[PDB]
């Protein structure tokens, strides 16, 4: 048995394609075709499944509404459709032949050699990546505490500001901007909370912590497109 | 300034959503309306944004494909549309108030109250956990390296067999399957490969290592639906 797969496809975000697998050398519509994928630095993952004629399909809940399997039990050609392609979807994907009909030998043996598939969204190309830290900061209600954010690069802008804000994320509530433009406190915020730097250096800091401010802080920038958070930093009570 | 969303909305996979954003208290069009998704367990991403009148746009290049945005200028309501969905798309999403046209203001201040969207992917039960120990194994050629596979679920089939497989995944290869159904060597693959195992704990050995066998070892199930694979074992030199 071979199996043969479609050439890399170059595709455009929001196309969708169809990758063909051309079986041979056994009886098609006796074993499911199944599909993998397999992203750069990333494990292998299993897509689904289809029966050629025999019409049943299963797919990994993860990819339903993304993949979508059809088959030419004529021609005895496999295809997987990906809409609405996201960077994401940037990976080399697999059919094998694997179960068999009556559902006693299951393992995926035969391997089309691959399809490599690039969405040219210019995966994220010199995004400015804040590093906050610590990622997690425990206290004691009353204690001070700071929380720091770096950047890839300086964060001033020809203009003269300083895009650098702070938020505050409390589950079941919208992000709560605190201070912008690294020390600048929004308005209704306490003044416990304080924050400057400059370049690429900038610091959080809240006087005295309270029941109300506990949470996950991100830092974030508006001076290099595009507007990029930092990790987070669940401040927790010890 | 007032941004008001639609509210939570339950999709089937492949739906596809607009949700709205309907602003007020200041000049619709002088400002850009910039989205933020918010998954579960993860930090605050930056979909993108648009400017009401010129529709000007702007997008995260992992968003292009997925986020489609539009702007009534006679409403004053901005549009957010999610194109194709799959369960990664279940988040919040929220729309801020942020740059102004003039372009020295930039600050996500005014916040919409977030959107869930629940992606209803289903859920094929607990879907079988494959841990493989170690994750890296340095060794010398010639020398003799096991690795392990847990199961969280015995893979004993009521048809009694255990669908339990190894592969080895070599830089521009397809996963080259080893061992199968626990213990039978795959046609081909020299006898310095065995496998055994029983109910959870699985092992691959090779008894000689040649430089050939370097690369990444994978354990992957057939017994419960979805067939899942195991994080990776890095066989590499010293």
């Amino acid at each position: 048995v071979q199996l043969q797969q479609s050439g890399t496809e170059l595709m455009k975000p929001g196309r969708s394609l169809k990758i063909s697998c051309k079986t041979t050398g056994y009886i098609f519509s006796n074993y499911w075709i199944e599909w993998v994928k397999q992203r750069p630095g990333h494990g292998l993952e299993w897509i689904g499944k289809i029966l050629p004629g025999g019409g049943s399909n299963t797919y990994n809940d993860k990819f339903k509404g993304k993949a979508t399997f059809t088959a030419d039990t004529s021609s005895n050609i496999a295809y997987m459709q990906l809409s609405s392609l996201t960077s994401e979807d940037s990976a080399v994907y697999y059919c094998a032949r694997g179960e068999d009909y009556y559902a006693y030998w299951y393992v995926l043996d035969y391997w089309g050699q691959g399809t490599t598939v690039t969405v040219s969204s210019g995966g994220g190309g010199s995004d400015i990546e804040l590093t906050q830290s610590p990622l997690s900061l425990p206290v004691s209600l009353g204690d001070q505490a700071s929380i720091s954010c770096r950047s890839s690069q300086s964060l001033v802008h020809s203009n003269g500001n300083t895009s650098l804000h702070w938020y505050l994320k409390k589950p079941g509530q919208s992000p709560k901007l605190l201070i912008y433009k690294v020390s600048t406190r929004f308005s209704g915020v306490p003044d416990r909370f304080s924050g400057s730097g400059s370049g690429t250096d900038f610091t959080l800091k809240i006087s005295r912590v309270e029941a109300e401010d506990l949470g996950v802080y991100f830092c974030s920038q508006s001076t290099h497109v595009p507007f990029t958070f930092g990790s987070g930093t669940k401040l927790e009570l010890k």
